[PDB]
């Protein structure tokens, strides 16, 4: 509690400062970036930058994790009149004056609902004041790029972004739980997003959340195991401005004292609706590992390499019967869409080996995820897709053709790939090469690896370091697709570069203090 | 003194988990093929698992490492043995090396002496044999094979034999770096047919140059270059190139240029001259020689973000602009030819031009000197010189592609040698990930040899540490490649590591890991 207030780190990202631009629909709203002003000589405009970080790094905010952030976001809910407050929430150190909410009976509360019912919310606004940079319509956009095909507008504008979740090729996520939440947007035709996994003390934990965001990690997944991560993921969710994902069959498994033969449906529901009305975003969740498909995992190399997914097959086995997340899809969908919880739909079957990679297994599953996809758009539940795994480059390219043909367009979500198994220790750089080739090919957003992959636990210096990589694979993505607003900040640093101003190159870089000791 | 410096600096003996192995020859019995190799647990039921290893002698247990004696010169006699080479009169003469046992070799009038040479006239050389031997790393040559990877219309085989490769070098498809007053070298092939290859480089006290050689080759690094400026370069370079199994590279521009006091506009042919000589002599494999960067391609680099970066190219286009004359190396190319091609050292045709940013990629002045660099390929090759060229430099994901298609066209099929490409500009400390991206992809297409790249890129020295992070950065970024070209050889590896992981043979995963003692530690 104390013990955290002062590890943490706050304040601007050296070199920069926050600012924030104002909505116009919704004129309350302050869209955060950070900017960097070059040397006055260079006569220069200050390079606008993309900023998860929240208002850890706005001095003029006063932090303090015992009271968790400002719910900046809660207003702008209530005001659009379709949630009421949780008359008696579920309940289970403790979090220390926050209203619980859900959708009032019969109403319509995801932003896919309201985006089909032609209806810009302030989220929505909000995300396309942040895409944009701060960059405006005044020189002549030329593109240089190959997007294979993608619809990345010269300016996002919010009838775009509704555009997008309409047609189920982008999501917000966005639980009415989070008040805390500064809205981001995944889809192929934005910025390519980037996530931090933490989860094994409370202000490890914390810090581990305000480190990543720091330096640029657009979600957090809290894949704490063991005892307390209910509590645990309190002190997390309301001290997060970025979204906060899970995987709830971890939790539930805990209930059962960790035998997967003992979980059930009841179990699994009441883990849910724990975590919707706790602020969680979206739930990786692992509904397509079919019973007949898991005998395809026998032959593999490196068998069943994912967490949710080993105990799936593990319950299915036990039983001989269908995954009951696959045979309850539809009470699932019941609930997320009453707090606006996004599907994460898991790849239980991923690739843990280059042998293993985009073979009957995976693809079996990926086919079942795309019609899961359209169930759960029925429901109005927001989607994306998870991806491998370990795939050598020439089969990169494969995989985003099977996922966009079969999952109707829905945002991809990869782990890697991871280009090569001979190099632990340097997973992240394995891993660096196929999750920037992927993001070029269309992946939307990138879950990241730490040197520490396949041997240890992550300390927060593996966190950085991981960060920093998905960062640069994710930029170089956005720059080799000719996104309108990537190669500005390239040229900017540059020049500086080219004029031998030094500092200016430091302040523009991913890692300011670790190139300025450097050099 | 220095001898003891660097006799405790260096890192020596076995590489943890694996042991020094060789195949002998039998087109030449007395050669003695290095790999190294890793057992793994007896209950497994798995051969030992065998690995290409540029170490060298400093992890063979057989051999007692002396540095003031130099490695052993296990080259020289083959050399001599071909007949075409004899003992120059009078050497030239430049903390000096100990050099009493090493006689200095030059063609004989009118012989063949080149590994093109050979080649085109029907010759399988000893350094033809090594490098096919070490190619195969020690597999099954009578055995079906079907290979899964797209390696873009190359011409990989399913097993690499003498005679392949020396039809590879006939036709200019590959090279040889191997000078022959260069005895100590362990032979190595650079080609799109062949395990892609990277480059270390080193230079700026001699043990802190000589330790990066050994510690840069220990973690995997297949040729080095010694880029060293400023004094002592000659005299320092002497404690490399004797202490190296590994193909040594220079840029000769740099040395010559001290030679004039640092005034690049006071270079000249006759200093060049002399500096090719001096170092021909002394052993060198190959020369970066920026011949392209011809006076009417200056002006376009007016229009770059970040103009001319090549340090070699930017003393060239200062020599240009001041005698307002073309580039003597261009100039003077069949001069430098007739030089080169009395030792066998190759030529790295310089990207004097490439690109410093994204912005700049494939610009004109760019491929201006790309094409300059296929003409004086065929001239190169008229002369029996080796040649492989060099390309970028900073390069966008979806440019890169192209790089590789108008280098093959217009150089011919030459090898390809590559600074990354850094994919992106705005990660200064963390370039080695930038640039193992555009690294892994360049490969994948076709290219030859991959220049490292630091963290400390743009910014700083390189310590010890740095250059072992770059080789294993580029290691798996060269891997990821032959793995992406369905390499026959390339999947072993990864699959008995994947299936240590599966079984959990954790002293397996670990020893079967490019670096060994990290992931121990990491766990
Ligand atoms: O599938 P398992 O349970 O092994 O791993 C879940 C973690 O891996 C991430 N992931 C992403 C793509 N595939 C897996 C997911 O977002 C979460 O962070
Ligand atoms: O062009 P300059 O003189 O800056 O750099 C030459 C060094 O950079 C390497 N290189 C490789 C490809 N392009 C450049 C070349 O092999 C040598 O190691």
């Amino acid at each position: 509690i104390k013990a955290v207030a002062e590890t943490i780190s706050t304040g601007p990202i050296p070199g920069s400062r926050k600012v924030y631009q104002a909505g116009e629909l919704f004129p309350e709203l302050r869209v955060p970036f950070r900017e960097v002003a070059v040397h006055p000589s260079a006569n220069e405009p200050p390079v606008t930058i993309y900023d998860p970080s929240g208002p850890y790094s706005d001095p003029a905010i006063q932090i303090d994790i015992e009271k968790g952030l400002p719910r900046t976001r809660e207003a702008l809910v209530v005001a659009r009149g379709d949630v009421e407050e949780v008359a008696d929430p579920r309940q289970v150190p403790e979090f220390p004056g926050r209203k619980i909410y859900r959708a009032k009976p019969g109403k319509l509360v995801t932003q896919l609902e309201y985006a089909r019912a032609g209806i810009i919310t302030a989220e929505m606004e909000y995300v396309a004041i942040r895409e944009n940079l701060r960059r405006e319509q005044d020189r002549p956009c030329v593109r240089d790029g190959e997007d294979f095909g993608a619809s990345i507008p010269d300016f996002v504008t919010p009838e775009f972004v509704r555009q997008e979740i309409a047609r189920g090729r982008a999501i917000i996520p966005a639980n009415i739980n989070h008040g805390e939440l500064e809205p981001m947007a995944i889809g192929r035709n934005f910025l390519v997003k980037i996530n931090a996994n933490i989860g094994n003390t409370v202000a490890d934990e914390v810090d581990k959340l305000v480190w990543a965001t720091r330096w640029g990690a657009d979600t957090v997944m809290d894949l704490s195991t063991g005892r307390n991560i209910h509590n645990i993921r309190d002190w997390i969710i309301r001290n997060s401005s970025v979204p906060i994902g899970t995987v709830p069959i971890y939790q539930a498994l805990e209930k059962v004292n960790g035998v997967a033969e003992d979980l059930n449906w009841e179990v699994f529901r009441d883990t849910l609706i724990e975590q919707c009305e706790q602020g969680v975003d979206y739930f990786t969740i692992h509904a397509g590992v079919r019973l007949p498909f898991i005998p395809m995992t026998a032959k593999r190399v490196t068998g069943i390499v994912s967490r949710g997914g080993s105990i799936m097959a593990k319950w299915c086995l036990a039983h001989h019967k269908e995954n009951f997340l696959y045979e309850r899809f539809d009470e699932i969908c019941e609930i997320m869409r009453a707090y606006d919880v996004s599907f994460s739909l898991g790849d239980g079957l991923r690739p843990g080996s280059t042998a293993d990679a985009n073979d009957e297994a995976q693809f079996s599953e990926l086919r079942t995820l795309g019609e899961l996809t359209k169930v759960a758009w029925k429901h109005g539940v927001q989607v994306m897709i998870e991806g491998p795994g370990h795939v050598a480059m020439h089969k990169i390219k494969a995989n985003m053709d099977e996922q966009l043909k079969h999952c109707h367009e829905a945002p991809f979500y990869t782990l890697g790939p991871l280009t090569t198994d001979i190099a632990p220790g340097y997973d992240h750089i394995t891993s660096a090469i196929g999750a920037a080739m992927i993001g070029w090919f269309g992946t939307a957003m990138l879950c990241y690896v730490t040197p520490k992959e396949h041997l240890g636990l992550p300390d927060r210096d593996d966190v950085k370091t991981g960060v920093i990589t998905y960062k640069l694979a994710a930029h170089a993505a956005d720059l080799a697709k000719g996104h309108p607003g990537a190669a500005m900040w390239d040229d900017a640093i540059s020049r500086a570069r080219f004029e031998f101003r030094w500092e200016d190159q430091f302040n523009l870089g991913l890692d300011p203090e670790t190139a300025r000791k450097f050099h």
